[PDB]
């Protein structure tokens, strides 16, 4: 039958499976032993106690620099501490060809600058780049997949070839739900392209608030096995939740492509981490979160054996450094963290900044709850898997 | 339909190149006024530059009782308030009913706090029609307006009972006509006779703005209601641009064109203060200075007022209100509610404060000179 028919059918089938039908297998994947659960709660308490023991709306704290040069110069402090970086030249959803070409030239120039600064440190210990496919096609969300792929793939391949030249990471950011299949098809074409052989820096984001997440992960892990590439997989919860809810309503959809209860995203994330941690031979998991409880859960789930290159954590510049200062370093948790680092002017920042406001301002967000006088540390270290597992059915 | 309504619909998506020439001519001020406005603007901006994501800066209080207590300090300085129970784009009947009960409760508390001070010296309320109908942006006008009207009329009757102002906020461009039809039914309804508190917002970034204003001024003259007209630039520009691209624009696309539209519409409103109550809502000191001198030397309470958003306008208007400044009143738009209902409003404040074209961003930008800040937008548009 069609290549990867079973894996692809599973993804499409999940795209709007009832949320109640998506949950049970996730809870089974995410359940841990009492030793791990106790260890996790103990670590999360320590992290929160340190955090509460120690952000401006205008978002200056969210950009590392106006240019890649300034961004690279300002990164030496935290790299000396054991952090790494992933630089994102701000820009998305190009509306004209002129803009899409400027963004492409921005990524191209940035890869040259990051690659020189990496100075051969490789994809795990050295910096990398993150790109958005919507910046590289002037009608990314509107045009037919054939025309989009055909003009996008040459550009992304050229960028991946430069990143291979310097041996740095190149991560494809995850954006809106309706573009997941195109981006996955692009990942598969690159991972099977022989011109990129021998380079493991190709990376891909999967959003755990999506119903497709574990099946997308199944597909990617299988792709890593058949292609021979160790794919970098950034596991996130997701940055577009408000926009997806609204788009699903105006499109007349009966069922959303994303979870509607925040705890379900939490359990989905842990279930997907378990899948990724069992596959570190062929993928490099990158656990992007600012939630101390989520982090503690992954840390103890990953077991006691660790080496750089096994997995890493990630955080956004201006949000995660206080938490991960309690994580990076032999004297803390001895695990690395890559900082996603925006580069650009105030104007290019606003769309990213809106997503940060929706993140930092939501009552349900960890970063809001940690500053909330009415949220107890009891509630902050609460285990979302065990909370769900305990509800009688 | 009517000739005044037709001009509004004809203007909806009119080419921006055809909207501008009449606005420039209507916005043109005498050299004497422009020199005085330049001088007042520089004084304000110099004072402003001498001064300086939980969103706490933008909320007056979690409850109306809380917000009312915190208002007495600024009220005696010369400010008034328009309280907004946060809430918008209700998605279910339960939300719509709850927002209605919030507005109802606020009116009772604000009206009792007002204690007969009237619509110009006492506090008032602002509402959003999208809070009061479950599918406001997604249903048709006949269904929306016919279930919305009884609810808005009931609130207007409470506001009349207390003699406070009740303002309908302006939202997305495709809802203007619906809200405009509601305004007309209310202004011709005999149950509201003698109350001048009905208020309406008009967005100067919209190409229809001057024609909406003509319609409203004529409606006030023929109905005998002194409609309160809040002239704003507009809060939804990025969303209007994106919707039209995904779907010509109903809004201008150069910031300076909106600035010219505002001044032209302010000239229209200043000539009509007999029949409407203009409320010039802006944090831009150059815009404020222009309006101040356009209005002339004659002033009395109830002629017109300025307005600002809580947490944004106090540094500017502390240089305006009071007998030692410019002796003009300013009404503070005061959101009330939890941090949850705050988020949508906060996003619009972020786009406002963080845009490079915004006055409140440029006033803090060391790359922007005072000369650039007092620049007259009408004169800049003429040259280019
Ligand atoms: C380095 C880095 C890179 C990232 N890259 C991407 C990317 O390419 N694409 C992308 O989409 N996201 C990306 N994210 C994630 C996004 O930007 C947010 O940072 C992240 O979702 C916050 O989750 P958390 O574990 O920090 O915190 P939490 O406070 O634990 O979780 C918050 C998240 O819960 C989810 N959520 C909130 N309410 C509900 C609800 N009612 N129902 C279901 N789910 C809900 C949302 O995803 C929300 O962001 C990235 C994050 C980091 C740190
Ligand atoms: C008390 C009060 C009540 C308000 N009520 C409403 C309301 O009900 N509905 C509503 O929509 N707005 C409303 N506004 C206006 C909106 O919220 C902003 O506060 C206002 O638009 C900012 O204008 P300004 O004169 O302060 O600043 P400025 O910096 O002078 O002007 C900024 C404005 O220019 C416009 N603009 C920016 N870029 C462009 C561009 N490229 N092309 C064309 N135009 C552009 C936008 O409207 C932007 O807000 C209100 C404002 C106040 C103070
Ligand atoms: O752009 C965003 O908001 C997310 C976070 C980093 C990459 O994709
Ligand atoms: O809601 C908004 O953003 C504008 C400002 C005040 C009323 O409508």
């Amino acid at each position: 039958s069609r290549p990867q028919s079973t894996l692809r059918r599973a993804i499409t089938a999940a795209y709007r499976r009832p949320e109640t039908e998506c949950l049970p297998p996730l809870v089974e994947a995410a359940t841990q032993s009492k030793e791990i659960r106790d260890a996790a709660a103990s670590t999360a308490r320590k992290l929160i106690e340190a955090l509460r023991g120690k952000g401006s709306m205008m978002g200056e704290q969210f950009v590392t620099g106006e240019t890649i040069r300034e961004a690279l110069k300002r990164s030496k402090e935290l790299e000396e501490k054991g952090f790494s970086y992933s630089y994102d030249m701000l820009g998305e959803a190009a509306t004209t060809a002129a803009d899409a070409e400027r963004y492409y030239r921005d990524y191209e120039s940035a890869i040259h600058a990051i690659g020189k600064a990496s100075a051969g440190r490789g994809i795990y210990e050295g910096p990398g780049i993150s790109i958005k496919l919507s910046a590289l096609h002037p009608r990314y969300s509107r045009a037919q997949a054939a025309r989009v792929m055909g003009e996008l793939l040459p550009r992304v391949k050229a960028l991946a070839l430069l990143a291979k030249n310097y041996d740095i990471g190149l991560n494809i950011d995850a954006e809106e739900a309706d573009r997941l299949e195109l981006s996955l098809d692009l990942l598969e074409v690159l991972c099977l392209d022989g011109d990129l052989s021998g380079w493991n820096g190709m990376g891909f984001v999967v959003q755990a608030y999506g119903k497709r997440c574990p099946f997308v992960l199944d597909f990617i892990i299988d792709l890593a096995r058949r292609s021979g590439r160790r794919i970098m997989v950034r596991l996130v919860k997701g940055a577009y939740w408000d926009a997806e809810i609204k788009r699903a309503q105006l499109d007349g959809l009966a069922d959303f492509p994303v979870f509607t209860r925040k705890i379900h995203t939490d359990v989905s994330y842990i279930a997907c981490a378990a899948k990724l941690l069992a596959a570190t031979d062929v993928v490099f998991p990158q656990f992007a979160t600012h939630n101390a409880q989520t982090l503690a859960a992954i840390y103890h789930m990953a077991g006691k054996d660790f080496h750089v290159g096994k997995y890493e954590f990630q955080c956004l510049h201006g949000m995660g450094e206080p938490l991960y200062e309690e994580v990076v370093g032999r004297g803390k948790l001895d695990r690395p963290c890559r900082i996603y680092a925006p580069v650009g002017t105030h104007e290019t920042l606003l769309a990213y900044l809106v997503r940060r406001l929706l993140e930092n301002g939501a009552n349900s967000s960890f970063v809001h709850r940690i500053n909330d006088p009415k949220v107890s540390i009891d509630e902050l270290i609460a285990d979302p898997v065990e909370v769900v597992r305990a509800m009688p059915v």
